[PDB]
């Protein structure tokens, strides 16, 4: 793994409220936890809903043995993104509506394929 080069707990890991490539699903990084390889700081509070649900969603894979099909993290994800709502962090760039529907369609597929590998396994 690239990540062995690398390199403890509270390290590699964001305090800031980000909002980066809001469209742009592999590099998408926004709030402390939202974006794929992108998380907060133990303790780190999230900046918004959104953020938040990304919040138990990178908790759920990383106590799941990093197993990011995990089929309850992702459809738990889903259920959560389809309930954001309040104000959002001062200072986002992102459309939450648009940053919201970009990441569950990348869950939605996550969905889909931890299925399809325990429907076979
Ligand atoms: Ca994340």
């Amino acid at each position: 793994n690239i990540g062995d080069l690398l390199g403890a707990k509270d390290q590699g890991c964001s305090r800031t409220c980000e909002s980066q490539f809001c469209t742009i699903a592999p590099l998408l990084r926004y709030g402390k936890y939202c974006g794929i390889l992108y998380s907060g700081c133990p303790g780190e509070r999230p900046c918004d809903a959104l953020d938040a649900c990304c919040m138990v969603h990178d908790h759920c894979v990383d106590t799941h043995n990093d197993d990011y099909l995990n089929t309850m993290c992702n459809e738990n994800l889903l259920s959560c993104i389809d309930r954001v709502s309040g104000a959002t962090f001062p200072g986002n760039k992102c459309n939450v509506g648009q940053t919201a529907s970009v990441i569950r369609g990348v869950i939605e597929t996550a969905v889909f394929a931890g299925k399809i590998l325990h429907k076979r396994d």
